[PDB]
């Protein structure tokens, strides 16, 4: 079990102004720290944030959070379930800012909701430093879905924060799971007239303004004012990052298909095959990646995350090989992208 700590800086809040927080399980003597960002979409205007507040309130508020959570998958402390980092210090950071971890805005007379995802991460890091993180050798910022995009948006800021605080020896790395999206053509098209019809590029453009969203500095400098939404797309932001980042992405991610309006005749067959080919292409020059040809969503905190393999190598093995590479390796690969073109052409895909 990981134990809840609400942030001592109560100005760093979830959407409704309740304190943000983190769940922690320390591992005495380990100098590895895993900070995991939860996912769960986002909201981008008053109306759709209000709807999310009614039926997804745990993603907008800490008022009903339980005192503990069980660590699963990469957050498990059992080597049977987590061959990779079972002995690490484990941190689960709940997603309660609805801003893809990008926001830097407080609730105020002008703002019904606070969007503080970028500041939540910084505050968690700050408060963990007094709880043992100061002695760390590696801080792996991991995340799934919107949390995986959050890794891409925040990993270099965590590195800069620790450098400025006087901890240049902590190696900051990122693990982005299911957060590598394409701003591709939808299978069927609708103009952005409401929440359902609004494609992510336009929803994110609106969200950035609504959240006071922030993106990594080098990416911001490339795309400039009004175009920061580009930095939410992994293939565009990744080349601007300095921290080592391992990318986990199903070739046929269910969230990608959702925003593409895909729910099989020749037109759709070709669409799906082209999606997989495009995703594969974006990963060609990503040296640490794991991209199985499956229709699914998230992997790293699932209890059976050890089951899927690409070219005979599981994700926990690939992550271990990545660790070794950061000290090519014989029989210990880190770039694992399926080449077969249809979901479940890999027999190890989740059932
Ligand atoms: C609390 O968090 C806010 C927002 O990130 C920050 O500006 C402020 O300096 C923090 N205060 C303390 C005492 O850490
Ligand atoms: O959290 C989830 O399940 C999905 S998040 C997502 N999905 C698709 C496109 C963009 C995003 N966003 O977060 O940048």
């Amino acid at each position: 079990d990981l134990r809840l700590h609400l942030l001592l800086n109560t100005s760093v809040t979830c959407n409704d102004g309740s304190p943000a927080g983190y769940y922690l399980k320390e591992s005495r003597g380990s100098r590895r720290w895993l900070l995991f960002l939860e996912g769960g979409w986002y909201c981008f205007n008053r109306e759709n944030c209000d709807s999310r507040y009614d039926t997804m309130r745990r993603l907008m508020s800490s008022r009903d959070w339980p005192r503990t959570r069980t660590g699963t998958g990469i957050l498990s402390s059992q080597p049977e379930e987590n061959p990779y980092w079972w002995n690490a210090n484990m941190v689960f950071i709940p997603y309660c800012s609805s801003d893809v971890w990008s926001g830097a805005s407080s609730k105020s007379e002008k703002n019904e909701y606070a969007f503080m995802g970028a500041l939540i991460i910084q505050e968690v890091v700050r408060e963990l430093l007094g709880r043992g993180l100061s002695g760390a050798k590696v801080l792996l910022l991991a995340g799934s879905s919107a949390g995986g995009t959050g890794v891409l948006l925040n990993v270099d800021r965590v590195a800069e924060q620790l450098e400025k605080l006087g901890y240049p020896a902590i190696q900051v790395r990122g693990l982005a799971d299911s957060g590598w999206f394409l701003d591709n053509k939808q299978y069927r098209h609708t103009d952005c007239v409401d929440t359902i019809t609004c494609a992510p590029t336009e929803a994110i453009r609106r969200g950035i303004r609504y959240w006071n969203g922030v993106v990594p500095e080098r990416c911001r400098r490339q795309f400039q004012e009004g175009e920061e939404w580009n930095c939410f797309f992994g293939y565009k932001v990744y080349p601007t990052l300095r921290s080592p980042v391992f990318v986990v992405q199903w070739l046929f991610d269910e969230a990608q298909l959702t925003v593409d309006n895909v729910h099989v005749q020749e037109g759709l067959r070709l669409y799906i095959q082209n999606l997989g080919r495009e995703l594969r292409h974006t990963l060609k020059d990503v040296p640490a990646s794991f991209a199985p040809a499956c229709l699914s969503h998230e992997i790293i905190i699932r209890s059976h995350w050890t089951d899927v393999q690409v070219k005979g190598t599981s994700l926990p093995r690939a992550l271990h090989c990545w660790d070794r590479s950061l000290h090519p390796l014989k029989g210990c690969p880190v770039h694992l992208v399926d080449s077969c073109p249809w979901p479940h052409c890999n027999p190890s895909c989740p059932t």
